[PDB]
């Protein structure tokens, strides 16, 4: 059966760490939900691309649990992320059940806001780092993918496609993240 | 004053090489139209994410000319721009303009299908190779990012970052390019 993946919209989402997961995780075959936070309204990310959701957070998180749940960075849509009481229990959820959880550049801040994965080493974007080291419960990681427990996280867009196929391999091998991975001609 | 540039959305465009180029030069402080072949309505891209565009392309191209056009790849997007007698009419303007024409993996075989730029050196998706050079009216490159008199052409997603720094070095100069990378992470 398909693995599952949310991949969770906020308003000031950075859009290239939305959509390369997004686009990435469907070329695997991997069932994708884009739920808006905010409803199920189109949704303006950081540099002003304007994302249709597929569902609702509301709803989607009716239909978990999911293979894997994936927060975007993007400044202000990890604070939106961060401020939400639906992210905090979906998370909690996944963390219980021992699901992969990824996040990439500012998106690992809402794992601390939501006391998430502690003791984990992380990366974040580098301007991230001290928001997310606030407390010294991660310890930290310059990898540009770094995964410990389960927690797999990443730096900035680009290390979106990085971040991805780490996503596709943890969920659907290694050979298929390889295969997905030629014709997109990376470096 | 800022440099504008049109990015024509089709239905079936490949979503990572429409948003890369839009954010990427956005952070460039260049004035992006996201413009919608099709009218106003939201684009449903080759891997199913939904993009509302800025305007149509009716509406857009009332608005020009611009400093770039650029065609995103996807092969069904593509097939779609190649169709268009709009897609003709701007391309050809910006042609006649000396204006800057960048496309991207399966994009080039629209500049083809409107018969622009012939002559120059081109690069495309490895899969869109034998389209573009039916007829040996360019001459191929393998390089990641190619350009060559007004054509600026690259390879696929995992060369779109590449792309989309090619086109702001060619709007705004090397030292922007420079200072819009380093936050981005990449390799
Ligand atoms: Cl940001
Ligand atoms: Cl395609």
């Amino acid at each position: 059966a398909s693995k599952r993946a949310l991949v969770i919209l906020a308003k000031g989402a950075e859009e290239m760490e939305t959509v390369i997961p997004v686009d990435v995780m469907r070329r695997a075959g991997i069932k994708v939900t884009v739920a808006g936070l905010a409803g199920k309204d189109p949704v303006q990310c950081s540099r002003d691309v304007v994302i249709c959701p597929d569902a609702s957070l509301e709803d989607a998180k009716k239909e978990g649990p999911y293979d894997v749940v994936v927060l975007p960075g993007g400044n202000l849509g990890a604070q939106n992320l961060s401020e939400s009481a639906a992210v905090k229990e979906i998370l909690k959820e996944q963390e219980n059940r021992k699901g992969l959880i990824a996040a990439i550049s500012a998106g690992p801040t809402a794992l601390l806001a939501h006391e998430i994965g502690f003791g984990s080493k992380v990366t974040t974007h580098p301007l991230a780092k001290d928001k997310m080291m606030n407390g010294g419960h991660y310890t930290y990681s310059e990898n540009r993918v770094e995964k410990d427990g389960l927690i797999l996280t990443s730096r900035g867009p680009g290390t979106s496609f990085e971040f991805a196929l780490a996503i596709v391999e943890a969920l659907n091998g290694k050979e298929v993240a390889a295969q997905v991975k030629a014709p997109l001609v990376l470096k």
